[PDB]
């Protein structure tokens, strides 16, 4: 992965729902399962993770909010 690849996959997935800039809980779950099947679990539920990421509580994880996911997987 890399910022470019992450943005690419993010956008590619996102595009099927909400808006290319925003991964819905569903689209997020699809991405997560594809890219990070293990890490997505970690020690929390999809709901908890989703909430943690979408701090803004708009309904989707924006590319901005997704940086938290990037940070988590990096760490």
């Amino acid at each position: 992965k890399s910022p470019e690849e992450l943005k690419g996959i993010f956008e590619k997935y996102a595009a099927k729902e909400g808006d290319p800039n925003q991964l819905s809980k569903e689209e997020l779950k699809l991405l997560l399962q594809t890219e990070f099947p293990s890490l997505l679990k970690g020690g929390s539920t999809l709901d908890e993770l989703f909430e943690e990421l979408d701090k803004n509580g708009d309904g989707e994880v924006s590319f901005e909010e997704f940086q938290v996911l990037v940070k988590k997987i990096s760490q």
